[PDB]
């Protein structure tokens, strides 16, 4: 009896464990590659996926890291990762034309990833309030999470505390600031201040992490989400990397 | 207001997409598909076409390179204006969006495209693709291009679409499929449901039962397109083209 995803977690599955549209990398599996060829001189002890949704980043940075936590709002996708890492598959719908679906199954055993499972803990938690016991990491991996926070620069403006001296935050985000997620005045960028001048997002970033962190390097990552059977989503985010002073 | 082709962010959707930049490698949509439809109706005269749903107008000028005459229709009077206005005044501004709330203004310029060798050889009107008014008929053409998934009731037009055809001429329809009900109540969508006898029906079964009445099917091809949203965020879908003959 295989565990069975509802259509919001099983867009997330289909995203993470699908196979590659349009000759586009998985994003999960890109970012992970990512941050760990940019942490190469930690010691890679613990990284924190932060908004991990169902888990697959979490599972490709356990191939290198001795402990990774996964968190994420949503206790749903927090159940779709730890089922898939328990009993080893889950089934989604994936999206077709119009109403019409495909049912899809997760297998562990057919990634790579298959090697590290173990070393991964999913939790339900809050970016803007985490526990305490959520520290200590050499890595903390947020992607596409601070156009989705109401308030990002409460996440922002803490995390340091939670990143060992000469760690890594790795942020991910194409920067689609809508007034339905985030308050007007909490947007990082994206708006014209009251002066007349246009503020970009990394400026934002900037100015807000600066005061603990160095801006080591920036890159441009795609992906690609389905929609249906035709309609997909192609978009660039931006990687922003920043170590600890 | 209520509808969202009206708004000056759809128009500038529009217009970016019509007029500006490839994007993924993925070549002019338009463009492409008029290119196609000139290519199937080689045979025909090439008096009259429609190009139906013609949204800021870059298909119907595309078009007019081949036809005698080309009439551009659609329910936006946005759109409508917006066609009309690069047409007759020459040039036409619009936004681009960035990060956030941030946009670019560009400019299309009719003088900058093949298509200014023919622009006289079009007009385009506001009207409605479910129930067209008397005088467009007499095509050798009619071209709807991502149109039905659009449409309030897709069977007004595509039941009645060959009276306004001549023999031997085409239609050619295309669309990703998009259903949804803030367009097209379910009962209405041609495909992509589970019927009451729970079998799926594919959209182009659904057109085929409908239009092998009077026409013919000669050929189906995908069209990539991409809608640019922001600088960093893109639609990027697989259009159906559908070719059919009047019988
Ligand atoms: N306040 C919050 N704290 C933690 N996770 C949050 C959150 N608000 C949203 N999220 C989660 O963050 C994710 C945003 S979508 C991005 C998911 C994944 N990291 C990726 O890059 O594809 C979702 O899984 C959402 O549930
Ligand atoms: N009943 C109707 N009659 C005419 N045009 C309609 C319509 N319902 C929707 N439309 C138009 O159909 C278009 C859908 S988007 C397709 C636009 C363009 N043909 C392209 O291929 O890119 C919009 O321009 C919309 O205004
Ligand atoms: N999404 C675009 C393009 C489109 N047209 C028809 N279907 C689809 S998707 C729109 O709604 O205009």
């Amino acid at each position: 009896n295989i565990y069975e995803t509802d259509e919001s977690v099983s867009q997330y599955c289909d995203f993470q464990y699908g196979e590659d549209c349009f000759g586009v990398l998985n994003f999960a599996l890109a970012c992970a590659t990512k941050a760990i060829g940019y942490t190469k001189e930690t010691p890679k002890n613990r990284a924190l996926d932060l908004g991990c949704a169902t888990g697959r980043a979490s599972f490709e940075l356990a191939r290198s890291y001795k402990h990774v936590d996964g968190v994420d709002y949503s206790q749903a996708f927090v159940d779709a990762a730890t089922e898939l890492q328990k009993n080893g598959c889950i089934g989604y719908s994936q999206n077709g034309e119009g109403e019409l679906k495909n049912y899809k199954v997760i297998d562990r055993e057919g990634y790579a990833f298959r090697d590290s499972f173990t070393k991964v803990e999913f939790f339900q938690g809050d970016a803007c309030n985490l526990t305490p016991q959520f520290k200590e990491y050499d890595l903390i991996m947020a992607t596409n999470l601070i156009d989705r926070l109401y308030e990002p620069r409460l996440f922002l403006e803490n995390i340091h505390k939670r990143i060992n001296e000469k760690g890594y935050l790795i942020l991910t985000s194409p920067y689609t600031w809508r007034e339905e997620y985030t308050a007007k005045k909490f947007w990082i960028g994206g708006y014209v201040d009251e002066n007349g001048k246009e503020v970009s997002t990394l400026e934002g970033l900037k100015e807000i992490l600066e005061i603990h962190f160095e801006l080591v390097a920036t890159e441009d990552i795609p992906f690609v989400i389905r929609e249906t059977s035709r309609k997909f989503q192609h978009t660039i985010s931006q990687m922003s990397v920043w170590k600890v002073i």
